[PDB]
């Protein structure tokens, strides 16, 4: 079953890709199922609430007093090297926070990496019904 484990922050880098020590290393990890806007960007710019969700991961992760990761049933790591995991701050989940705030879109989905899609589906509708940011 999936278990926490500890983390320490080194560095947000947007709203779903942050830089964090992991066992003694220093690794990115990338934020399951969601999808927040773009701060760089090669083709657009900054999109929409780009800077946004961004300072809000930010914030929740900086002002926490513990961090930790967990893993899905999946793969572990994406093709760029990046961890795959849902992030927890103070044992709130930073992936569900950004969706419920209408700053993420639940991402396309790949099983088996897919055990807190209802949640976070359910989570983005309710954001959808108050039509916050993304939404609005």
């Amino acid at each position: 079953k999936l278990h926490k484990e500890p983390a320490t922050l080194i560095k947000a880098i947007d709203g779903d890709t942050i830089k964090i020590m992991y066992k003694g290393q220093p690794m990115t990890f990338r934020l399951l199922l969601v999808d927040t806007p773009e701060t760089k960007h090669p083709k657009k710019g900054v999109e929409k609430y780009g800077p946004e969700a961004s300072a809000f991961t930010k914030k929740m992760l900086e002002n926490a007093k513990k961090l930790e990761v967990e893993f899905d049933k999946g793969q572990r790591t994406d093709k760029y090297g990046r961890g795959l995991a849902y992030i927890y701050a103070d044992g709130k989940m930073v992936n569900e926070a950004l969706v419920r705030q209408g700053l993420a879109k639940v991402a396309y989905v790949y099983k088996p990496n897919n055990t807190h899609e209802q949640h976070l589906r359910k989570s983005e509708a309710q954001a959808k019904k108050e039509k916050l940011n993304i939404w609005s």
